[PDB]
């Protein structure tokens, strides 16, 4: 009765992601391996409209299943983290990113410490 009669809601890109992940954690709750491809097309998805809060549980996600992408694009992604302010953002990026074993670009690695030492 109430699901019929209901107002639609309109699409949006961060409501996009959010069911992206959702529906990521529930596969591989059930048991279902997602493909590397589709973990960057959710990154070019975060990417392209801003949503920096949902970077770090992505690569999260995507590390999980021992998948590695390449350097240009963790490069890419801190940058586009230093660039709209969310500077705590790539902090946990690159500790994730060091914990996890990657090696990062050495520039990247010196734009956020340059950036650190600004904010403080």
């Amino acid at each position: 009765k109430e699901i019929k009669n209901k107002a639609p809601q309109r699409w949006s890109q961060e409501w996009e992601v959010e069911l992206g992940i959702k529906v990521m954690t529930k596969v591989i709750e059930l048991g279902g391996t997602p493909t590397i491809g589709d973990c960057a097309v959710i990154l070019r998805a975060a990417v392209r409209a801003p949503m920096p809060s949902a970077f770090l549980n992505i690569l999260q996600t995507t590390h999980s299943l021992g998948y590695v992408f390449g350097s240009p694009l963790y490069d890419e992604i801190i940058t586009l983290c230093l660039d709209l302010g969310e500077l705590d953002a790539a902090i946990a990026i690159v500790a994730d990113l060091e914990t996890s074993g990657i090696k990062v670009p050495d520039e990247t690695l010196d734009r956020v410490i340059s950036a650190r030492q600004s904010s403080d």
